[PDB]
């Protein structure tokens, strides 16, 4: 389903009818209309970097997958009375610096977004039950300003010349992506979605206020990644990034 106009995310209702869903991301984050809200406790993230595993090239992202047999890495605080166990992170990114962001603060694009992804081991066994649920998902998710070049993207910049092709695995081990995460964690919270196929309306949205830096070339890094094959014409993997979707009145809350 990838991000072409053939599969990209026009034709992402067709099969996912959830795509002209209610509870859709990302979104556009207006802060005047953001209700404040004070029973709304802070984010705290505990990460051991010991569940650190694997990064992967998926075709249209790649990703940084974590051990999640235990509740070593969890996020908890925010709205969530539950804790949920880390997973994932990955980025979003777009074909020119001036996009690349999927959530926009007051209409402003990003150059990128970082995904901090977890899933509710309070009340799943699997990633894979927690998937589809309501209270399934809690993403972190942070902005990425284009500017400085970001000295803690380092490793995951590295790793990526042994994954230039889809379906290229390699250990990506010793890392805290907490490490990534701005130093304010006021946050907004809204009832979201994946930003992808099969765009399961399961994720409790964490959008950090301050934003986090990258190059112009760190950026070209993201778009060098290549989204063929191995032996196949080089197809790099340029924009993965989804445009805003309606709040359909839903109340994006501050924490601020
Ligand atoms: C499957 C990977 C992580 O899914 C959670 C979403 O926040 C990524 Se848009
Ligand atoms: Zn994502």
């Amino acid at each position: 389903w990838g991000y072409d106009d053939k599969n990209g995310p026009e034709q992402w209702s067709k099969l996912y009818p959830i795509a002209n869903g209610n509870n859709q991301s990302p979104v556009d984050i207006k802060t005047s209309e953001t209700k404040h809200d004070t029973s709304l406790k802070p984010i705290s993230v505990s990460y051991n970097p010991a569940t650190a595993k694997e990064i992967i090239n998926v075709g249209h992202s790649f990703h940084v997958n974590f051990e999640d047999n235990d509740n070593r890495s969890v996020l908890k605080g925010g709205p969530f009375s539950d804790s949920y166990r880390l997973f994932q992170f990955h980025f979003h990114w777009g074909s020119t610096n001036e996009h690349g962001s999927e959530h926009t603060v007051d209409g402003v694009k990003y150059s990128a977004e970082l995904h901090v992804a977890h899933w509710n081991s309070a009340k799943y066994s699997s990633l894979a039950e927690a998937a589809s649920k309501a209270d399934g998902l809690a993403v972190i998710g942070v902005l990425m300003k284009v500017g400085e070049a970001n000295p803690k993207l380092q490793k995951v910049l590295d790793a990526l010349q042994a994954i230039k092709t889809k379906g290229k695995r390699a250990p990506f081990t010793n890392f805290d992506p907490s490490t990534l995460l701005p130093s304010s964690l006021d946050f907004w919270t809204y009832p979201g979605s994946l930003t992808h196929p099969p765009l399961y309306e399961s994720v409790t949205w964490i959008i950090c206020k301050e934003s986090i830096s990258v190059s112009s070339e760190q950026l070209a890094q993201f778009r060098s990644l290549l989204s063929n094959v191995e032996g196949d014409n080089a197809v790099p993997m340029q924009h993965n990034n989804r445009p805003t979707q309606p709040l359909k009145g839903r109340t994006v809350r501050a924490s601020f």
